[PDB]
């Protein structure tokens, strides 16, 4: 049920501007920072919304003009794709793939040109799209910096120290069009996801829900990416999608989403919300325990056949080797 | 085509002591231990049955009375089984497996006693049938050890020398009843197999077979062993039997046949043969060279697909868990 915004001013957005896809879903809650109930969820390093941290107050009067005024005139990586999917890749890991396309360009602009290019699609028809995805606190002008020093850089601090996790790794700055679409991956780090303008509807699945999702091989470019297409899924080759079930929330400014470590997100800026602005925070996980307590959890395992995919890769020689070694090994013996 | 032997004395056998196998085969070569070729197949890891090395020149006057009169009052381990096929299993791994039922059964006793159980079963009905298997130069008569210390330990030290070889890890005695048959497995060790009493048909498949063979788990106690029943092959279970190719030779008294590191080999008494004498000369291979050489010789794949199972087994606490785990990873990803 979306929410009403305060002084009457109507539905923060309806149904219509939700995908419809094939699998059922359930709320993600949405708590007061507060409320021991999300410390808890944290802690058990399950999602939550908290509405009330002020944990980007200050960027909450971000727009595009407020932006180009202030952001600095130094280069911002973009994103390009023809459709609403955006088809994130590693270039490092391209050569084990010879034939993998690309299909989402990236280049390197001024903010400026990015509005522009933006705008212009506007003016135009508009199937292309586009996302600004750059790295925070780098070369940023002046009043950036002192929006950003406003964050409330206590309360996350503090959810640092009690989770025992590692270093503030990366944060980053997400700009994007209406229906833009990250389809569903898995992150290794913890991720504070703090929206700032518009909305997008994050849907959330746990990691013991890898075999419904069907992620690349660890060698391939889109590693972590699932090869579901969620708009037409190929229920031959990918029979336990049918299986799947999600954590489903829509956040607005103010709203911060904890995703936790391995569990895999598909983030979509509703359909003619106009544009999303969004801040990440990405923190390394804690150590893993001295004792290994048993049983082990959906991650660990998800862990382990990581481990395994990188070792037969670097034993083999070649990633290429990997999938027939392990249908040998499989074949008419555990299967 | 069996071999005459001398002094007119006639064929030394003939088809119809046979098994008859699904499968196609081609002859090891029989050479002279001077052959250069000889030299050639061993160093190349490939079998070949040596004809004239001596290696137990001084045990081939042994039979049961000779063995009996001067092996000695210790006590020796006697497997027994009640078909030809004798499944042999390692008792250490079977708290993984409770339901293995063992199909063969162990017993120590005097060796005075397994001639006489031998015995008896011919007097009577015998579908039960046995195999004494007992590491040699232990606790054994003063004749017997006189033979032992004429074995050719000039020419087997010379082979360990050239070929890099570790050390000698077991000798072991093998007295065997018609029809006996041990079914196709591996090992890790180089073998020297040298035949003494009466006939065996060995059939070798290279390691590259892995596929068409199908081994046990690793942590079953079966481990190594080929799970295809040779007399009546489940095609559906397992397709690739339908594309084996064996290596066959029939054995007799001063033959030695090399059986490499890693090489299947199916072993048979020839039926209506009399017993079977066998001495087998264990040696560890030669380390891994530091570069390691690509492509991979097809053992050492064998080796990681080894030391994979075996480290799934320990990261996961449970053996039980290796298949599970190893089908999420292929499903729909590498299959
Ligand atoms: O970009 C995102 C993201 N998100 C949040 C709102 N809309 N999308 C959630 N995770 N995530 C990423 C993003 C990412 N890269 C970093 C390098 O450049 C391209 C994006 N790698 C992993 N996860
Ligand atoms: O027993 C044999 C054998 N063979 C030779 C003639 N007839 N059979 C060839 N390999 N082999 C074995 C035998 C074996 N064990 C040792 C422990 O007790 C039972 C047999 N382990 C591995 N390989
Ligand atoms: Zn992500
Ligand atoms: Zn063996």
């Amino acid at each position: 049920e979306p929410r009403e915004e305060a002084g009457a001013l109507g539905p923060a957005w309806d149904e219509s501007q939700l995908r419809s896809y094939s699998f059922p879903t359930r709320p993600i809650p949405r708590l007061s920072q507060s409320d021991p109930r999300a410390e808890e969820l944290i802690e058990n390093e399950e999602p939550v919304v908290l509405t009330d941290t002020n944990l980007v107050y200050p960027a909450l009067k971000w727009d595009l003009e407020y932006l180009q005024e202030n952001i600095g005139n130094g280069d911002f990586s973009v994103y390009s794709a023809s459709t609403h999917k955006f088809l994130y890749y590693d270039e490092k890991k391209m050569a084990n793939f010879q034939n993998f396309k690309p299909r989402s360009n990236r280049e390197e602009m001024k903010f400026h040109e990015f509005v522009e290019k933006l705008q212009d699609i506007q003016q135009r028809g508009g199937e292309e799209r586009l996302y600004l995805q750059q790295t925070l606190n780098d070369t940023v002008g002046r009043k950036i910096v002192m929006d950003f020093l406003g964050f409330n850089w206590n309360w996350i601090n503090k959810q640092q120290g009690k989770r025992g996790w590692g270093q503030l790794t990366s944060n980053l700055l997400l700009i994007g069009m209406e229906g833009n679409v990250t389809p569903a991956h898995y992150d290794e780090q913890q991720n504070f996801f703090a929206q700032i303008k518009g909305y997008k509807r994050c849907i959330l699945f746990p990691p013991d829900q890898f075999e419904c999702l069907y992620p690349y091989p660890v060698h391939h470019p889109c590693d972590r990416q699932s090869q579901v297409d969620f708009d037409n899924p190929d229920y031959e080759r990918f029979p336990n999608f049918q299986n799947v079930v999600g954590y489903e929330t829509v956040v607005g400014p103010g709203d911060v989403l904890y995703i936790p470590m391995y569990w895999w997100h598909h983030i979509e800026s509703l359909l003619n919300g106009g544009i999303t602005i969004t801040v990440n925070f990405w923190y390394k996980g804690a150590p893993t325990p001295k004792r290994i307590e048993y049983p082990l959890k959906a991650h660990q395992k998800v862990a382990i056949m990581r481990n395994i995919e990188k070792m037969l890769g670097e034993a083999l020689g070649n990633p290429q080797e990997v999938g027939p070694l392990l249908n040998t090994m499989i074949k008419g013996r555990y299967n």
